[PDB]
């Protein structure tokens, strides 16, 4: 539950008919951001300010949205909304909010002509609230699918998941993940819980089929995705935030196979608190972020 | 003239009252893209697909826009226009165009509440045409200023510039640059031609003043030069990104200081996918640096 971290509110905007939507995490307390874009087919916005060699931005919120490249328009809708509310970096003649975002491809399910736009991004902001939020095929995970080796027709449903890992001294590391992965989802044992299926419904084991010569038949296979946020209540520097985001990808490799493929835009945002008394080594937080991300992946398909 | 390269069209959308705008370069011939974000304060979109470790995208156009972080909306206005025209990568159920973009901060001049949006992003695509295009305070350079050590009121006007460098065998390297730099602009002999000015006098020499202890008073100091370099040569993704990296050396020759904490300096680089012209990338990158430096001076000569 990402809202376990102080100052975080989560809001969904869902279109059940078109099978698309977006999800925003709003930070009522200033955060220290980081990012790691590992997929070879990612579409993001505002990520340059999330790197250690960039200045400290004023991140108002982070959004996970559907609609492929078109869906980033919902991020601008969040920016417009937050400026109206008086949030963002005070430049004197205006306030400049910042809403980094990453997308998943969900156009092959439902209505391909409906994507999150300025209005839908605003609706998610209006709905952002503390406490527990809904999981599953909601918000950014509404049109998510898992295991597309044989196309979306033989895939399993994806979704949005979340999980919290507790450490000592009140330290917490939480994750919220939208699973739209090309590969299969496995548990800690190794059994397939979601992925590419044969015509009758049995799981085909994507990786085993590719080793035998089965070719990628997904919509984006001609040119040559799992996105999420990991948050902790510890104080972090910019380097530590980006290192946390990098180590969190190890959790995706735990549950998803194959991962980081040429059709995946896998991206992990990471946040710490600017003002906080809790501190911990970055390798423990990064390992805890990997577990939280792995647990949130399974939560996305069991909810 | 960026349109010296095959298949490139350029369109401006200018609001002379609000002092903002945007410029798009449309690629009618398939291109190989690269990027180098060197500034510490950049706001961009769709740049991840421009790196060598990413798949080959279908770049429909590249935008240079004002409006600070808000102005990236104009890039999505261009995406909507291109999908209506039938351009973009075909997934069967739709076509997905791609318009990477970078912004400059121009809110402290003119109307701060007017920024490039979906509509003016679309208008810029409607104006795209081959041949020569206007330079100066037009399009993305409409509200550009140079030399903001003492704030925008003691600055010089910037703008949009362009230049073409010719090499052997019909090879061309062209650049189009929006100069909104924090530092001063100098010519090939070292004369200050644009930059921060004293309260009632000459150029202050920004670098010399900060060495003496003058503090940055720009609006973003509590926490830009963007452009495109293009060649008619065939390039791989690595060579395109290497061309963008070397092009920044031309920016360093013209502007000082450069790549500061208030600059979002970004260079896009393109080569042709189908072309029989080839050349060493380090030579093309050096010509790209020269073209970028000449384009900086062109922006203030108009
Ligand atoms: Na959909
Ligand atoms: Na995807
Ligand atoms: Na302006
Ligand atoms: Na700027």
């Amino acid at each position: 539950m990402l809202t376990d971290i102080d100052g975080i509110r989560v809001g969904h905007a869902t279109d059940a008919r078109a099978m698309t939507g977006c999800t925003i995490a709003v930070f009522d307390e200033p955060v220290v951001p980081g990012v790691d874009v590992r997929g070879a087919n990612a579409a993001t916005i505002y990520t340059d300010l999330l790197y250690p060699d960039s200045v400290m931005p004023s991140v108002t919120g982070i959004m996970l949205t559907g609609g492929s490249a078109f869906g980033l328009e919902a991020a601008l809708g969040a920016v417009r909304y937050f400026e109206e509310q008086g949030r963002g970096y005070d430049v004197g003649v205006a306030k400049i909010p910042l809403v980094p975002a990453a997308v998943i491809y969900d156009l092959s399910v439902g209505d391909a002509n409906v994507r999150p736009d300025l209005a839908m991004g605003r609706r998610a902001c209006e709905a952002a609230k503390p406490g527990p939020f809904e999981r599953g095929r909601v918000g950014g995970g509404t049109g998510a699918t898992v295991g597309k080796l044989y196309g979306v027709r033989q895939s399993s449903p994806g979704g949005l998941g979340t999980a919290t890992v507790s450490l000592y001294g009140g330290i917490k590391v939480s994750a919220m993940i939208v699973v739209n992965s090309f590969g299969d989802l496995r548990d800690t044992a190794g059994r397939i819980v979601a992925g590419a299926k044969y015509e009758g419904g049995e799981f085909a084991d994507t990786y085993a089929r590719m080793k035998l010569g089965d070719k990628n038949q997904s919509a984006l296979a001609r040119m040559g995705t799992t996105i999420g946020i990991v948050s902790t209540n510890c104080r972090l520097t910019k380097v530590e935030a980006s290192r946390m985001a990098t180590l969190a990808h190890n959790g995706l490799a735990r549950a998803i196979c194959p991962i980081h493929t040429n059709v995946d835009g896998d991206t992990i945002f990471a946040t710490g608190l600017q003002k906080s008394d809790l501190t911990a080594p970055v390798d423990l937080l990064g390992t805890a972020a990997a577990e939280a991300a792995m647990l949130a992946c399974l939560d996305a398909v069991m909810q």
